[PDB]
């Protein structure tokens, strides 16, 4: 039971944060972190701890390469970019439960650190 | 340098496994494991070590809920949740190095059990 009041509230937020369906146009970036960051300005929206998780990981998973620096938006184009973190949400805002978060956040020493604050409103 | 003559065979070959663009229609699965066997068998081609291993988190994170039973497709439609595959599957068809693999594979003792067999012409 630790964790539970609070993965609790968290989850049963973010449920209810409606995914946007009017879209803007291509958004550079150089990271999935930091594509994101221009989501949550312009959109207004906070992304869910396993969003922000899993994009860490992304960028993580560049490092160590052979190639030389290319810039990801080389790679992936904004425009599936930003459709992939807007349907990993849907399906975190939708499906996991809250003794999953609590779960791992047990687990994680630092998963406050991938919670969004409070936006405006 | 442990596991990486295997992770670079197996990265330089995931790169070059095309993405279908032609789709098919909605398919009806109770899990994202069950879904993603739906699309390797449909479709005929292996998804990533990094995709089936989402997914089995995916499907683990819905443990614990307080809510009665509920088929996923009723939670995630069948058009987008085909889509969201086929996005992380080309994020992972093309972004990590191989030594980011081996990375993972030496902390993950299970590492063979989410990588495909071999699939037919
Ligand atoms: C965002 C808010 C409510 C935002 C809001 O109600 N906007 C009203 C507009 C009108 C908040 C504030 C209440 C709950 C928080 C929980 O106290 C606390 C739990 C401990 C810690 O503090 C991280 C805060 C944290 C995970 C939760 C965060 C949750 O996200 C809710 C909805
Ligand atoms: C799938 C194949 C080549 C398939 C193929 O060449 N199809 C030709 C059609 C014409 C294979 C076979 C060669 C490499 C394998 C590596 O030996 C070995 C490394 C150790 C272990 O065994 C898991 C096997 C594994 C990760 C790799 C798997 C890689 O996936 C390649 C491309």
């Amino acid at each position: 039971g630790s964790l539970l009041r609070r993965a609790e509230m968290y989850q049963d937020y973010m449920k209810q944060v409606p995914i946007p369906t009017n879209r803007g146009s291509l958004i550079p970036f150089t990271s999935w972190v930091g594509l994101s960051i221009s989501m949550k300005q312009l959109y207004g929206q906070p992304l869910h701890y396993l969003t922000n998780v899993l994009l860490q990981r992304w960028d993580q998973s560049r490092f160590g390469t052979d190639s030389e620096e290319q810039r990801l938006d080389s790679i992936i184009h904004p425009t599936k970019a930003e459709a992939t973190i807007w349907l990993v949400e849907e399906i975190h805002r939708l499906t996991p439960s809250h003794l999953h978060m609590a779960l791992l956040w047990r687990s994680d020493p630092m998963y406050h650190s991938f919670i969004d604050p409070i936006f405006p409103e």
